[PDB]
């Protein structure tokens, strides 16, 4: 009957609530007492990262059937006081699918090119010719782990630049991804055949350090490496060695397992490409996942 | 033509398909001016790729020179008035570089798209800027490419495959061959108020230096972005700096200037400006393509 919309929303999510017969609250930086306060007569509550729905804030509101999010990350929710009170959590990681997928591809091209350090260097007044010399895409190979929405829109874009996209994916049949042009091998087989490797799974017991110092061994020396899912996919202390001995050429990161990163060894790294979790950071995404929420209440 | 001197760093396929064709090779780097007219006295060819300033001065104290073959597109370090005269061939790898120039143009593309050497200066920097930074989406946006030879072709394939609506104009291709490539030519004027994005694809000529200048940005949208990975001067420096500081030029991406290194640091410094030290052609891929293309050439002439 009533949503609370506690985060900075696009206008489409409460319209698509309003046609929907829904009773729509648009509030903004909330204390916990307002947000509480607000919930009272509230079955439903919208919310970006900012708002934390913590375990007082549920406890207190008795009358909350579904906590929303517009977006991916739900580390602002509390997953466990939410199933200790019976309560459904939603996201929608459908809306930053492309805007993840376009990140991804961007870091590969930096990667393969050095544009944010050859950037620095040139703001620093050098002019440094030799030590950006870098590779050409095309004919090269990458390793999509992860087959999914966002590993599929990779594909097919870095297949317009020439690369081969191999992969594996438990879950997505061979038969699925040969529709988009991404051959599957076993994982073994996928290590020492790529020069590019870019991840794309939830993080879960079984992806945790799937990049770790056994398979960086098994990789081709030189191996470039990308992070646009969620920090932990890559062993970070396996990463920072094998960019020590010159196994990994270079990693971009948009995730960490720590956010922000407390040890800056990989992002001090010369090697290593950066940004603070910008793959759902775009007008575009945000609309969408606004829009996908409301659809979903 | 018995013996070649290589006075910059080429690949090294270059020194062996010169030994194979019957040549004598004389490998050489950062020569001064006497060093280099020095080691040309027994030389009837000389290789180059940028450094090496093949002069009036150089052609005139070189007797017995017959050819200055550049591995890379154009020839900026060869005084062709001076070699005309003298009766020398120029030689140099039109295609060379292609795949590699088109794959930088679409870094920078993505690189203004999400700030990404903007992101990266602010972590290495300690910083989390999550809240301050704001990206483009790419898909459905409209990507405007002034020239349509082999290299704006080569972008417009591998952006469409973002979903970018790919426009464009040039006067030597037809639309009709435009469109064969997914390029959709309209008339100049109309390409301006359309474009997210515009890239520079053509030769430096009279007609195309300023083709991006004070009265052209103001007739793109608000907020465009631009990309030149082609050649110094096609963007009008000052009037870039001008739509920079209004706003009406959301971000540029810069591989060429008037002037390489640049003196004036105004848009190099800009805090919307991304740039390289003229990157277009330095792959280890494009460097072995031009080192063979010229070799190969001289041991034609041979
Ligand atoms: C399609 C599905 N794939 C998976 O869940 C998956 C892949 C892998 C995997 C392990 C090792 C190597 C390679 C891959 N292990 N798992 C369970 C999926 C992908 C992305 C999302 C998302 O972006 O939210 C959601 C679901
Ligand atoms: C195909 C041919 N196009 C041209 O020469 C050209 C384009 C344009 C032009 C003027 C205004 C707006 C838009 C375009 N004016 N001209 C003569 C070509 C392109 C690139 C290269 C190269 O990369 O060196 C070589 C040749």
């Amino acid at each position: 009957r009533k949503v609370l919309i506690s985060d900075s929303l696009d206008p489409c999510c409460r319209k698509i609530l309003q046609d929907g017969g829904l009773q729509v609250v648009e509030k903004q930086n909330l204390s916990k007492e307002e947000l509480i306060a607000e919930l009272q007569d509230c079955e439903g509550l919208i919310v970006r990262s900012a708002t934390k729905v913590t375990a007082d804030v549920i406890n207190a509101a008795e009358k909350l059937q579904v906590v929303g999010r517009a977006g991916t990350g739900v580390d602002n929710v509390d997953l466990e006081a939410a199933t200790r009170k019976g309560i459904l959590v939603m996201n929608t990681p459908n809306g930053n699918s492309l805007s993840a997928a376009e990140l991804t591809c961007g870091m590969i091209m930096c990667l393969a090119r050095q544009i944010p350090q050859a950037t620095a260097s040139m703001k620093d007044g050098k002019w440094e010719r030799k030590k950006f010399m870098g590779t050409e895409l095309n004919g090269k190979t990458l390793g999509i782990l992860g087959l999914g929405r966002i590993g599929r829109e990779v594909a097919t874009r870095m297949q317009s630049f020439g690369m081969k996209t191999i992969g594996y994916d438990p879950i997505i049949s061979p038969e699925v991804s040969a529709s988009f042009g991404v051959q599957q091998l076993p994982l073994e087989e996928i290590w020492p055949l790529c020069d590019f490797i870019t991840v794309h799974t939830p993080l879960l017991p079984s992806t945790t350090g799937l990049l770790n110092d056994n398979t960086f061994a098994q990789c081709k020396k030189g191996v470039r490496v990308v992070n646009c899912a969620r920090g932990g996919i890559v062993d970070e202390g396996a990463l920072l060695r094998a960019l020590q001995s010159g196994q990994c050429a270079g990693a971009a990161l948009d995730v960490f397992t720590e956010e922000p990163p407390r040890d800056r060894a990989l992002v001090d790294h010369e090697n290593v490409i950066s940004c603070p979790h910008l793959g759902a950071s775009t007008k575009e995404a945000q609309s969408r996942c606004g829009e996908e929420i409301a659809v979903q209440f």
